[PDB]
C-alpha cells in the first residue's frame, strides 16, 4: 500500500489480516534526512500485541506495542506509545539523489482485533548545529538521536546536556555513523562514549577519534531510576542540546605559563629578601620518606588502570570529574586539576629551601625544633603528589587513600610527642561506623567537638572525615597563633614586620580559600549522574574551576601559615 | 503458507515477492520445547541482503542475511549461516496443553533475486541433565542457549564449561527465564551472570537468585578476539557444558575446624615443652604497627567494592578468582581463599607470644636482638592479614599493595641496619621499567643475581618481583642458616635436638611449599579468559586448591624458619 508521509494512519489488524504501509522518499546528494515512526496501541490486552517490523534496503527492525520493561524486584511497565528513529543514509556527490524504500508491517495474532495508529515523519531537525540550543522531549519508549558534523576549524568539542528536572534517569552516548545505532537501554552502553545524566551531562570528543567527522548522540531514558539516584503514564523527559567547540592550544600553554609563574614568584622573594641582608652590612628524616614512596607506588599504579578502563571503553561514570571544566591532555582527562597541584609541591621546595637556610646559618653561628620543620614541609610536597595521582580519577576508592596517608603521619607525629590519648582513638573509629551507619550520630559530632578541645588544651600547657580535620586545622590554629599575640604584647616582647606580613596573609588567605572550598562541584557520596549536577564552568582564564582554585589558595595558605611557626622567635 | 518442522525450504525472493513460512505445533504441559530457526543465504551481493522476520504471539525477531560485524580497526565480517532459538513459552498443568504459532517471513529489497535457504527444527535436547556432560557447537552467528532445572534437594551448581581450543573467544551467560532472551554480542552483557571464556568458565549459581528455580544458559561467540587474549569463514566452536551440584553445608563446617585444630595442636607444642620444664626440675615497636593499620586500611576499603560491584552486576571477568575451587559464603565469593589464611595469622601469634616468654624470662633472670624478633612476628600477622584481603578480589591492582608494604618494611629495616647500598635501589627501581617494557631483559636478570649475592656477603661479615624477592629467601637463607651448621661444628659448639628438629623441619616444609607454589592456577598478567585455563579442582577435602595448600605450609615454613633463628644460641 503507497502511504504520505505526516499521516495518522489507523487500522484494526488481527490473526488473519496484516497492514503493509509502502514509504517512498528520495535522499538529496547533500542534506541528510532521517525518518521517524510513531506507533500508538490503545488495546490492553498484554498476551496479544502489536508486532511492528520496519524492512529498509540493508537493515530490518522490529518491535511490540506496547512496550514491557522488567524493572527491578519484580515490577512491569506498559507504553503503549512507541517511536523511533531509523538509520539514515547518507547521500554524496558521487552517488547523487537516491530513491528509498520503507515498508513498515503491522501484524497480530490477537483474535478478535487490536488497535493501532501510524504515523511517519520527516525529521527537520536531524542535524545539530555549533553553539545553538535545541529542545527536544524523549521518553523510555521514544529514544532520539541527532546527528552533529565536524567543522574544519573545530577539532574538539563539548557536548553540554542540561535538563530542569532530575527524574526520569537518562543515558547520553556517543556512537559512530555506521548502521545500527544503538537506541534501546540493552544496547546504549556497548560501544561508544556514554554519560549517565539526571539534570546536566558533558562528554568531551575529539576530531581524530571518528573516522567521518561525525557522529550520532543518542539520548535514552531509563525506566526506572535505580541506576540514578532514586527509585520507580509515560516517563517524558524534557533536554536541551548544545553543542560548544573547546578551547585551542593557545589556553593550555598561557595557563599553564600562570601556573608557574605565580609560584616562581615566590622563589622571587627570598632572593630578594636575602638581598636585604646583604645591603644590612637525618636518619628519622630518611625514614619518613621511604614510607611516603612505598605508600605512592600502589596509588599511581591504582589510577593508571582507573584512566585507562574509562579510555578504551565509554564509561565515564567511572571518574568523578567537573566535566564542564574537564580539559583533556593525551591520557590525562582532567589536566587542568593535575596542574593546579604543581604549584602545591613546587612551594614546599621553597619552604625545604629556607628551613635549610636558617639550619645552616644556625650551625654557622653554633661553630662561632629544625627536624620537625623539614617533615612540615615534606608533607607539603606529598600531599600535593596525593592529590594529584587523586585527580587522575576521582573515586570512592581513591579518597580512602590520599587521606589515610596523613592521618598515619599524624599519629607517628602523636609518637614524637608522647616521647617527649584514648579520646582521639574513638574519634577514628566512630567515623569508620558511619560508612556501615539517632543514638550515633548525636555522639558523632559530640566527640569531635571533644576532641577540638582535647588538642588546644595540650599545645597550650607546651608553651566527609578529612574535613572534620580540616575543620579542626583552622580552628585551633586561630587560637593557637593567637595565643602568643596576646602573650607578647603583654611580656616584653614586640613582633617584627617580617612576621606581621606573614601573619595578616595567612589570614587573608584562609578567608579566601575556605570559600572557595565549600564550592563543591562534584561528590562521589551519591550516583555519577547526582555528581554531575554540581558541575560548574571554569572561571579563570577558561581552565581553572573553583576546586582548582583551592588548590592554589590552600598552597599559598599553608606555606604562609608554616612561614608563621618558623618566625615569631627572634626575640 | 503451511510448512513442517524439519524441513529445508529453498526459495528466491526480491523486492516484489515475500515468503511467508506458517508453523504450527503444540506444546506439553510438562515437556518444554524450543524452537531453532536456520537460514542460509548463498548471494553475496551486501548491498541487497535478506531479511528475516519471525513472528510469536509475544514476541517478534528479526535479523538480516548475512549477518554483519564491525571490528575493530576498520573490519567488516559476513556468516552467510545465521541460526537462532526462539524463546520457549512453557505450558503448565493449570494451562494444560497449548497450541502455538510461527510465522517466519522471509524477504529481501534486491532487484534480480536473492537465495536463501530456511531450515525449521524442535530441539530435542533443550533441558540439561545433573552431572551429565552435553556437547555442542556453537558459532558467532549461530548463538545456542539450554535450560537448566534446580531439583528439590539441590540448593547451588556450579556449571563448568570446557573447550579444547583456546580460540574462538566465547561468552557464557545466565540470564532469567522471562522472555526475551539476550543471545546477541551486543546485549548478553546486559544482564545476569556472564563470565568471558577461552578454554575453561565455572559459573557458581544458588537457588535463592532465581524466583521460578531455574536459569537459561547463553553460549554467544565473539566475533574477534581483541577482547579475549588474541586477535583477528565461520568460527565455529566445540563446547561442552557439565552441570554439577554444590558441596553441603557439612563440608563447610568440617574444612573449617581442620583449619584451626591444625594450628591449634602448634599452641598444644608449647604447652608440652613447658611442662618438660616443670618436669626439668616498645615505641619504636608500637610506630610499626600504627603504619600496618594505616596502610592496611584503604585496601580493604579497596576490595570491599571490588567485590560489590562483581555482586550487583554480572562482571566475573574483574577478580582472578579460582572459580573451579570458588567456595562462596555471604558477601565473600571465594570464603576458602580466606580461611586459609587464619592459620598464617593466629601461628604469628604463637610466635609473638613464644618470644614474649623467652624475653620475660631474660627479663627475670637479668633481675637475679629481642627486638626485631617482635617485628618479625609481627610481620607474619600483616602478611597474613593483607594476603586475605587480597584474596576477597585478587586483580593486577591488588597485587601492588600487598607487596609494595613488605617491601616498605624491608627499606625501614635497613634503616635499622646502616644505623648498627645502590646495586639493591636500582633493583627496586629495574622491576617497574617491566612495567613499561632484548638489552633490558640481559640485566634485568644480571643485577638480581648480583644482589642476591650482595645480601649474601653483607650477613656473612656480621657473623613477578615479588617471586623474585621469595626466589632470594630461599636462595641465600639456605646458605645463611648453613653457615654457623659448620661453623659450630668446627669450633667447640654442639646443636641441641631442640633447634635439630626445626633445622630438618624447616627444609622438608620449604620443600614442600615451593612446590605448590608453582602450581599457578590464576595470572592476572593475561587476559581473565586467559587466567581461567589454568583452574583446578580442590585436592584436599573438596574445599581447598593448591594454591591454598601453600597458604597453609608457607605459615609453617616460616614460623619453623624464624623458630631456628630464635634457637642456636643456647651455647
Ligand atoms: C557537492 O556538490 C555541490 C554542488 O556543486 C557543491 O556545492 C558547491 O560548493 C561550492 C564551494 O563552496 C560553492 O561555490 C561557492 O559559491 C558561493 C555562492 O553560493 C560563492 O560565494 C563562493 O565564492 C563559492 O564559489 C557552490 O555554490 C556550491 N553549489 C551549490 C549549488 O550550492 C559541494 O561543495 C560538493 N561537496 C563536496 C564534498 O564535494
Ligand atoms: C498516540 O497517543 C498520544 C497520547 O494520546 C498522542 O499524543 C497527543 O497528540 C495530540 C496531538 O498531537 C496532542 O494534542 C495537542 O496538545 C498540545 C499541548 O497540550 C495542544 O496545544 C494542542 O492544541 C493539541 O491539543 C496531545 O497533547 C498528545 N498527548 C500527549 C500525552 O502528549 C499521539 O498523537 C498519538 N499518536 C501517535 C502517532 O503517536
Ligand atoms: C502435573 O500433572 C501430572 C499429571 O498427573 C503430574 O504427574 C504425576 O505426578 C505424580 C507424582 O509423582 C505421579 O505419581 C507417581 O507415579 C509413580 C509411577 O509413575 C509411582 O511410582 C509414585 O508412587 C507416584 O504415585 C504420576 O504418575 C504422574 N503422572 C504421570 C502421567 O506421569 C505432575 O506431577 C504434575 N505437576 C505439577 C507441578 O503439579
Ligand atoms: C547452509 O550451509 C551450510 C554450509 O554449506 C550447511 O551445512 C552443511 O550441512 C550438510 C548437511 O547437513 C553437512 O554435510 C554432512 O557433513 C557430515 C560431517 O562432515 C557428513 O558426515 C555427512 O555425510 C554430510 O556430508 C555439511 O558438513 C555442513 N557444512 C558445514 C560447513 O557444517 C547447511 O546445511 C545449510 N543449510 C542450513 C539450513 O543451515
Ligand atoms: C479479524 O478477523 C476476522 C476473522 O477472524 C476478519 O473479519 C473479516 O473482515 C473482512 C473485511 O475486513 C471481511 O471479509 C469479513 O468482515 C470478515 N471475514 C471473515 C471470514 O470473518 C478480519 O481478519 C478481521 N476483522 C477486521 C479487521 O475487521
Ligand atoms: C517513488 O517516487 C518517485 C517519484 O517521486 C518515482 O519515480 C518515478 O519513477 C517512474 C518509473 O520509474 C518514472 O516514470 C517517473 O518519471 C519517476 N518520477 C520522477 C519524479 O522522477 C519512484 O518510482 C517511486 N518509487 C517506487 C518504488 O515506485
Ligand atoms: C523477481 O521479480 C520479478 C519482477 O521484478 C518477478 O518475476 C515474476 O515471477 C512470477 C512468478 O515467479 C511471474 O509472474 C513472472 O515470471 C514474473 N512477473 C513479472 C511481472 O516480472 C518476481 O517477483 C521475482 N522472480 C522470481 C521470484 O523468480
Ligand atoms: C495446528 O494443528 C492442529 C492439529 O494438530 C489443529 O487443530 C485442529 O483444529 C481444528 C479446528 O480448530 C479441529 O477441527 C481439529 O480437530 C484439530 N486437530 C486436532 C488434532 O485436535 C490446529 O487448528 C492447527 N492450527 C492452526 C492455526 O490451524
Ligand atoms: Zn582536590
Ligand atoms: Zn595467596
Amino acid at each position: 500500500r503507497g502511504a504520505d508521509f505526516d499521516h495518522v494512519y489507523s487500522g484494526v489488524v488481527n490473526l488473519s489480516t496484516e497492514n503493509i504501509y509502502s514509504f517512498n522518499y528520495t535522499s538529496q546528494p547533500d542534506q541528510v534526512t532521517a525518518v521517524r515512526v510513531y506507533v500508538n496501541s490503545s488495546s490492553e490486552n498484554l498476551n496479544y500485541p502489536v508486532l511492528v517490523v520496519v524492512r529498509q534496503q540493508k537493515e530490518v527492525l522490529s518491535w511490540q506495542v506496547p512496550l514491557l520493561f522488567q524493572g527491578l524486584y519484580q515490577r512491569s511497565y506498559n507504553y503503549q506509545e512507541v517511536s523511533r528513529t531509523l538509520c539514515p543514509s547518507e547521500a554524496t556527490n558521487e552517488t547523487g539523489p537516491l530513491q528509498q524504500l520503507i515498508f513498515v508491517d503491522v501484524a497480530s495474532m490477537a483474535p478478535l482485533g487490536a488497535q493501532y495508529k501510524l504515523l511517519v515523519t520527516k525529521l527537520k531537525h536531524f542535524q545539530l548545529r555549533t553553539n545553538v540550543a535545541f529542545h527536544f522531549t524523549a521518553s523510555p519508549s521514544q529514544p532520539q538521536y541527532f546527528l552533529y558534523k565536524f567543522p574544519k576549524d573545530v577539532d574538539s568539542v563539548i557536548i553540554k546536556v542540561v535538563s530542569e528536572m532530575a527524574y526520569p534517569c537518562s543515558v547520553v552516548s556517543v556512537q559512530n555513523i555506521m548502521c545500527p545505532v544503538y537506541d534501546l537501554d540493552h544496547n546504549v552502553e556497548f560501544n561508544g562514549v556514554y554519560q549517565s545524566m539526571t539534570k546536566k551531562a558533558a562528554i568531551t570528543l575529539q576530531k581524530k577519534d571518528f573516522p567521518g567527522e561525525q557522529f550520532f548522540v543518542v539520548f535514552v531514558i531509563k525506566p526506572e531510576d535505580y541506576a540514578c539516584g532514586g527509585s520507580f503514564l509515560q516517563r517524558k523527559k524534557n533536554l536541551e542540546v548544545t553543542i560548544v567547540p573547546s578551547i585551542k592550544e593557545s589556553v593550555y600553554v598561557k595557563s599553564s605559563l600562570f601556573s608557574v609563574f605565580i609560584f616562581l614568584s615566590f622563589y622571587l622573594g627570598c632572593l630578594l629578601v636575602g638581598f636585604v641582608h646583604y645591603l644590612r652590612f637525618k636518619i628519622y628524616f630518611w625514614n619518613i620518606i621511604t614510607i611516603a614512596v612505598f605508600y605512592a607506588l600502589p596509588v599511581i599504579q591504582l589510577v593508571i588502570t582507573y584512566q585507562t578502563v574509562v579510555n578504551v571503553t565509554g564509561n565515564q561514570d567511572i571518574c568523578y570529574y567537573n566535566f564542564l571544566c574537564a580539559h583533556p591532555l593525551g591520557v590525562l582527562s582532567a589536566f587542568n586539576n593535575i596542574l593546579s597541584n604543581l604549584g602545591h609541591v613546587l612551594l614546599g621546595f621553597l619552604f625545604l629551601l629556607i628551613v635549610l637556610r636558617r639550619d645552616i646559618l644556625h650551625r654557622r653561628a653554633l661553630e662561632a625544633h629544625f627536624g620537625l620543620f623539614y617533615a612540615m614541609g615534606i608533607a607539603l610536597m606529598m600531599e600535593g603528589v596525593l592529590s594529584a595521582c587523586y585527580h587522575v580519577c576521582p573515586n570512592y576508592s581513591n579518597f580512602q587513600f590520599d587521606t589515610s596517608f596523613m592521618y598515619m603521619i599524624a599519629g607517628l607525629c602523636m609518637l614524637k610527642l608522647y616521647q617527649t590519648y584514648a579520646s582521639f582513638a574513638v574519634v577514628i573509629m566512630v567515623t569508620v561506623l558511619g560508612v556501615v551507619f539517632v543514638w550515633f550520630w548525636v555522639i558523632f559530632s559530640a566527640i569531635h567537638v571533644l576532641a577540638s578541645l582535647a588538642l588546644s588544651t595540650q599545645i597550650y600547657y607546651m608553651g566527609d572525615f578529612a574535613s572534620y580535620m580540616l575543620g579542626i586545622f583552622i580552628c585551633n590554629l586561630l587560637l593557637y597563633l593567637a595565643f602568643y599575640i596576646i602573650m607578647k604584647l603583654r611580656s616584653s616582647e614586640k613582633v617584627l614586620p617580617v612576621p606581621l606580613f606573614c601573619i595578616v596573609a595567612t589570614a587573608v588567605m584562609w578567608a579566601a580559600a575556605l570559600y572557595f572550598f565549600f564550592q563543591n562541584l562534584s561528590s562521589w557520596e551519591g550516583t555519577p549522574a547526582e555528581s554531575r549536577e554540581k558541575n560548574r564552568e571554569c572561571i579563570l582564564l577558561d581552565f581553572f574551576d573553583d576546586h582548582d582554585i583551592w588548590h592554589f589558595l590552600s598552597a599559598t595558605a599553608l606555606f604562609f601559615s608554616f612561614l608563621v611557626l618558623l618566625t615569631l622567635d627572634d626575640d
